[PDB]
């Protein structure tokens, strides 16, 4: 289950995810998965980033789940579970601001 996952924060708002991710101790790629605020059945992958320009900041990526079974951010790259999606993005930055690194405290 998705609920079993420590990086799954469930029903928390976008603002709350930012409050948690904007901690100065967080390195790039600190992340969490939560429900989308407004898209029924969809999730959001919230990720911390850092650059000298913007400093510490947060990006949010919508994760879709098909009834047909797949989880994905881009339809071209789907996974059989949210867990597999997270494992993939921990190795590939692809189009994300950074590869996933550590679960948000």
């Amino acid at each position: 289950s998705i609920q079993a996952e420590e990086w799954y924060f469930g029903k928390i708002t976008r603002r709350e995810s930012e409050r948690l991710l904007l901690n100065a101790e967080n390195p790039r790629g600190t992340f969490l998965v939560r429900e989308s605020e407004t898209t029924k059945g969809a999730y959001c992958l919230s990720v911390s980033d850092f650059d000298n320009a913007k400093g510490l900041n947060v990006k949010h990526y919508k994760i879709r789940k098909l009834d047909s079974g797949g989880f994905y951010i881009t339809s071209r790259t789907q996974f059989n579970s949210l867990q597999q999606l997270v494992a993939y993005y921990s190795k590939h930055a692809d189009g994300l601001c950074h590869r996933l690194t550590t679960v948000c405290p």
